[PDB]
């Protein structure tokens, strides 16, 4: 007899879904993932909840100040975003010490600023717990509770726990292939040579965005092959593709970001605005996205700034990739691809270097001025672009390995996440210890 209990609120919107508020005990009939069969022991009534909206009953998940599946760059990012202040601090999961705990806290200096400093949890051998050997607690909760009261060592007092979201309700179970009927598109975003994009409604219940192919020389079969497989390209980097309209002109429906691209976001109010830091956190996004399509053996193609999305609270997720395998940019395109045709991961190395620069540039034409013959001929010749004024000259210096001619010579995805994730912290630096 499986109980759980709920982490969040959440209003049905199917026909077989339960609505729940947070707090309420449910037992579990059936896991099945993303949705589970349950009954709430508050009205009774058997139906379908969504798995990530429940945690087992006095769990660890239960808790405010604990946060599961968080790596220490995610920490930051979301203990730096509005909302939260000095003492802002998460218990969550080792990334480096997998069956640990670590901890982080908002802290605060002139020289720097706000910052996210994290402690190592040691777990006892007893069953205890301790950042400080001459400090051990029974559970995790006294832990907080005394660092919450005084110092002690660290470089705050814990204040609230971090601030969180609901996360996104997942798709109708068994929807991936759906009838045009299904779909209100409701204003066109976008148009291009091959199609539209249109912010639409999923059965009345869903904001969605939808991609109409024109009829095309691409085969529907061909394509729904690839379809399947971009279907299981799921990270939290990537934009999430939901469902499949299968008959021409083909529709293709993923989550809706509030920001549009990040090419017309940089080049917003809001973008102009954005500090140097940022721009850097937004490439280290990428490169993590990047890293997971690299380890996977996948190839995006078409890597620009227009090929990226923004979320409404700035994250960064990576959309149209291996589409052009399916179906200009030469100003992205790597030499060995445009002479040869020849795409790899390392091609996309190549494009991610203009990329960078279109970020630091606030979205700014990458060679300006120049025709794309005109730059043709200067590469081959050895030119590069120039470092803008605000470029520092560390973050040059990755652009440049990034354009070396031999595709072999430029780094991986997996080495620059690393670099960009820390750009602003020493190795040791990383985390904190306390005698
Ligand atoms: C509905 O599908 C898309 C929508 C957008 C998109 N563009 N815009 C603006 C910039 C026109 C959006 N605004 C908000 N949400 C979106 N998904 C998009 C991008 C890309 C896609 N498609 C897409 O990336 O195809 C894959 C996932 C199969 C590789
Ligand atoms: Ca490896
Ligand atoms: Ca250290
Ligand atoms: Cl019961």
């Amino acid at each position: 007899r499986i109980i759980v209990v709920a982490l969040y609120d959440y209003e049905a919107i199917h026909h077989e879904d339960l609505s729940f508020q947070k707090g309420d005990q449910m037992v579990v009939l059936e896991e099945s993932g993303e949705w589970w069969k349950a009954r709430s022991l508050a009205t009774r009534k058997e139906g379908y909840i969504p798995s990530n909206y429940v945690a087992r009953v006095d769990s660890l998940e239960t808790e405010e100040w604990f946060f599961k599946g968080i790596s220490r760059k995610d920490a930051e990012r979301q203990l730096l975003a509005p909302g939260n202040m000095l003492g802002s601090f998460m218990i969550r999961d080792s990334e480096t010490t997998k069956g640990s705990y670590s901890l982080s806290v908002r802290d605060y200096d002139p020289r720097q600023g706000d910052t996210v400093k994290h402690y190592k949890i040691r777990t006892l051998d007893n069953g205890g717990f301790y950042i400080s050997p001459r400090s051990t607690f029974s559970t995790l909760q006294e832990l907080v509770d005394h660092y919450k009261k005084g110092n002690d060592g660290l470089c705050q007092k814990l204040s609230v726990p971090c601030m969180s979201s609901k996360p996104q309700k997942p798709w109708e179970k068994d929807a991936w292939e759906i009838p045009r009927e299904s779909l209100k598109l409701e204003k066109k975003l976008g148009a291009g040579q091959f199609g539209e994009v249109w912010m639409a409604t999923y059965n009345k219940h869903t904001k969605v965005a939808v991609k109409t192919m024109k009829p095309g020389s691409m085969s529907v079969e061909a394509f729904l092959a690839e379809a399947n497989v971009m279907k299981t390209l799921q990270h939290d980097k990537l934009v999430k593709l939901h469902a499949v309209v299968t008959k021409e002109p083909i529709y293709i429906i993923t989550e809706f970001m509030a920001k549009g691209s990040l090419l017309d976001f940089l080049k917003s109010d809001e973008g102009s605005k954005q500090p140097l830091p940022k721009l850097i956190d937004f490439s280290a996004q990428i490169a993590e996205g990047m890293a997971f399509i690299e380890q996977r053996n996948y190839i995006h193609r078409d890597l620009r700034a227009a090929n990226i999305l923004v979320s409404a609270s700035l994250v960064c997720k990576i959309a149209d990739f291996g589409l052009a395998r399916v179906i200009f940019p030469i100003k992205w395109t790597a030499p060995e691809a445009i002479n040869f045709g020849s795409f790899t991961i390392k091609s996309d190395v190549w494009s991610f270097g203009i990329l960078l620069m279109e970020i630091v540039t606030y979205g700014r034409i990458p060679y300006p001025g120049m025709s794309n013959p005109e730059v043709i001929r200067a590469l081959e010749r050895g030119y590069r672009m120039p470092r803008p004024e605000n470029c520092p000259e560390e973050l040059y210096n990755i652009m440049m390995r990034c354009w070396k001619n031999r595709p072999e010579e430029r780094p991986t995805f997996e080495y620059i996440q690393s670099v960009l994730d820390d750009f602003y912290t020493a190795t040791e630096s990383q985390y904190e210890e306390i005698p």
